[PDB]
């Protein structure tokens, strides 16, 4: 079992109204589903990612991150969200993340081709 | 098939002579391992990610990204890093991507918890 | 006068209790002092940065940015920051930034130099 | 006089054909214009910026960073570019540079505000 394995396992929800779903594995995998409440993006969406399974005992959070190509049988955006951040346990447990959406572009335009900013997951909402 | 799923299967190399060794599934999947030449880091790790498995035919990249927690049998350094950038297909193919390496830090230390950076990859080094 | 000129200039506090005193100037000019709740830091650094003095009035924000090097009379941290974001107005106003810290690092430890957060201002607290 | 005040003054070019003129000071001010070869710009705009004027000893490179809001008399692209980065002198010296470009944007499109990159300045092409 991971450290967080039951903590990180479920239902999330971020700031703008998007909901990720998560299973995580003992040897560190994270699989499950994302909706994003904006952008060019309906239904869900497959996510792959990785969590530190043995995480310090000095009250510091979990490493974690994951990746959404936003292709599904409905849109193709071509792009690519990927989340790094750490899991946060207790009373108000958070997924606090970072994360950068790439878009393929011609190499003209290849300067402009990223995003970046900040999501704040919690179980409630 | 996916459309570059050939294009990206196999071993590239990036500037710092790290090596990532990775798999396209025909569904969008990227899977295999990653060595750091740099960091708190030494053999291979698990990688997952996802890339646009139909992406423009405009001559646009193909967006991907995938994620690496530091942990395996050798050394835990309590981070994940996330590669978010496109798949520029010909002659001299390449990955360019910029990057998110997130540590677990104690709340008062989470300003300080992630670097961002940017790497090129090639199938030649 | 630029748009905002008034709506700017003063005192702002961000989430880690980092105090920034800014004048904008009709020209698009941002000058004052940054004295950090964390980190290498002691006391007041000076900044300096450009706003939009002619935003859209359409209810976009207005586009701004600056930078202190964290050199003072008491200490020195061979670190820059720059803040990029926007200033929205009425009667919550707040800046919402995204910002890169970066240290001066030896050309082998260049892929660890860059830091990158998220700041909220606001006028109380 | 601050260490690298001459190494720093002068005009830089970057990988995009953009053309950057600072003047730096003795107390850390970087001034000068700037001009893009690409998006939405034309001519010169005014920078401002700072950098650290008593770097470390130690062949660590200089901290530095500046603004460009992009308006002037000709145009208005309602944004603002930062670059955080570190001047490394020598025979190639270069401006090694992370940047992040603010869009001004109503509340509903602030998650699509900001894009990252990353540019690498030298004196020569």
């Amino acid at each position: 079992m991971g450290r967080d394995e039951a903590g990180i396992t479920g239902t999330w929800y971020n700031q703008l109204g998007s909901t990720f779903i998560v299973t995580a594995g003992a040897d560190g995998a994270l699989t499950g589903t994302y909706e994003s409440a904006v952008g060019n993006a309906e239904s869900r969406y497959v996510l792959t990612g990785r969590y530190d399974s043995a995480p310090a005992t000095d009250g510091s959070g979990t490493a974690l991150g994951w990746t959404v190509a936003w292709k599904n049988n409905y849109r193709n955006a071509h792009s690519a969200t990927t989340w790094s951040g750490q899991y946060v346990g207790g009373a108000q447990a958070r997924i606090n993340t970072q994360w950068l959406l790439t878009e393929g572009t011609t190499e003209a335009n290849a300067w402009a081709s990223t995003l970046v900013g900040h999501d704040t997951f919690t179980k409630v909402k």
